[PDB]
């Protein structure tokens, strides 16, 4: 029982730790049960703030709490990794935002938590940093009153609160004003324009229960929660990743041209055929291709393409091509900043698309269409933020967005454009 592995850990917090500045990671292996009841746990704290990660793959998942240090940017979270090559599986959770947010407001919030439960298939471990400037016997203090606050984890609460009102941020007229802007411009290739939906609910929203319906039903995607306190979140359910960098090896991907899923699996894959096989969706994903491709080339020694496959999402299959490069450095900095933001959620031509996004929304995307994940020396993985939602008390934000072409009409760009996951009052 993880209870067993808390005491375990405690005695060996109670022995001595120098009374000088530091920094150190009690590693503790962990019964592999522990690794399937992550949300349970995290959610049962009381500390915050609280990250949970759990990769599309099924085979790496996080539960992280508290904060030993937090950083505003990712330059900074980087530095302080670098600054540390000999701890390994030092790793800093959080998210980029794709503009930055009042949590100054920080391009990025990303932390060394207190404590990190995390499962890499059927091994987990637990881990609990000590940091001080001055004394790391002081921080081990701190850290026992921390563990003897822990809660024992418990089955997740229902999804229970409903939908009182419902808003559009921007509202229609806004949103057809804004597309015939983009139009005229096209006369700009592609602008992916965002909408939030503002749901106010009649009670507090509990995020542990809607992470937990969002796993139930959005197969094949990273879910992703920071909450900021008891009140403030962001999560989400993104099937696409920004990049993994393992050493001086990258992946990245072109996700990027689409048809409906259907739930009859061969009615999925005769419309999956019909999109492998459709030059216009085969182009889309091509053209973000080359865009990645141009932005990695002077941090690569090489860069190569995979063949393109099918993604099948809930309502959604997507063509996927998978890039592989070998980088110059090895340097988490330099990759956000050449990745994000990536063309999928921006448009094209990349520049041209950021400065109408940046002219004419009227509203910050904040965490939305950045990345969440973690970093650390030897390996770091960010997902876009796509397909998130900001809670805010009993309110929540859901995030999504259209990409506006030269065909396209407000009205039914509109109806196309996680709510599903509630019900009404």
């Amino acid at each position: 029982q993880l209870s067993g592995l808390l005491g375990e850990l405690r005695q060996k917090l109670c022995a001595g730790f120098p009374e000088q500045a530091g920094i150190q990671q009690l590693i503790f292996p962990a019964p592999g049960l522990v690794g399937r009841q992550l949300l349970e746990w995290l959610t049962a704290q009381t500390h915050f703030p609280q990250f949970y990660w759990r990769h599309r793959d099924n085979h790496e998942e996080a539960a992280v709490c508290g904060q030993t240090r937090s950083f505003a940017d990712m330059k900074d979270a980087d530095d302080f990794i670098q600054q540390n090559p000999d701890a390994n599986g030092l790793r800093i959770w959080g998210l980029n935002a794709f503009e930055p947010v009042m949590v100054n407001a920080q391009a990025s919030f990303l932390f060394l938590p207190r404590l990190e439960i995390l499962r890499r298939g059927k091994k987990t471990s637990l881990t609990l940093n000590l940091s001080s400037e001055t004394s790391l016997q002081k921080d081990a203090l701190q850290a026992i009153t921390f563990i003897d606050q822990l809660m024992a984890a418990r089955a997740l609460p229902v999804l229970n609160a409903r939908i009182q009102h419902s808003s559009h941020t921007p509202g229609y007229p806004q949103w057809r004003n804004l597309i015939q802007q983009a139009l005229n411009d096209i006369e700009l290739d592609k602008v992916v324009l965002a909408r939030t939906t503002t749901l106010t609910l009649n009670k507090p929203l509990s995020c542990a229960a809607f992470m937990a319906a969002s796993r139930q039903v959005n197969h094949r995607c990273y879910h992703f929660m920071l909450r900021f306190d008891d009140r403030q979140a962001f999560l989400g359910s993104s099937p696409e990743r920004l990049y993994l960098r393992q050493q001086l090896h990258l992946e990245t991907e072109a996700l990027a041209g689409t048809v409906s899923n259907l739930d009859s699996d061969p009615q999925a894959a005769v419309l999956a055929d019909w999109l492998m096989h459709d030059e216009k969706n085969q182009r889309e994903n091509l053209l973000v291709v080359d865009d990645i491709c141009q932005r990695l080339q002077g941090g690569v020694t090489a860069v190569d393409v995979m063949p393109p496959e099918i993604i099948r999402l809930r309502k959604v299959q997507h063509l996927r091509r998978r890039i592989c490069a070998q980088l110059s450095r090895a340097s988490d900095t330099d990759c956000l900043q050449r990745l994000q933001p990536t063309a999928a959620v921006a448009g094209l031509p990349r520049e041209a698309a950021r400065q109408f996004i940046a002219k004419h929304e009227l509203f910050s995307r904040g965490w939305y269409a950045g990345s969440a994940g973690y970093l650390s020396l030897k390996r770091t993985e960010f997902s876009v933020a796509l397909r998130s939602a900001r809670v805010d008390g009993q309110q929540i934000h859901l995030y999504a967005g259209a990409g506006i072409v030269a065909g396209s009409d407000a009205e039914q760009e509109w109806q196309e454009i996680l709510q599903s996951l509630l019900e009404h009052e």
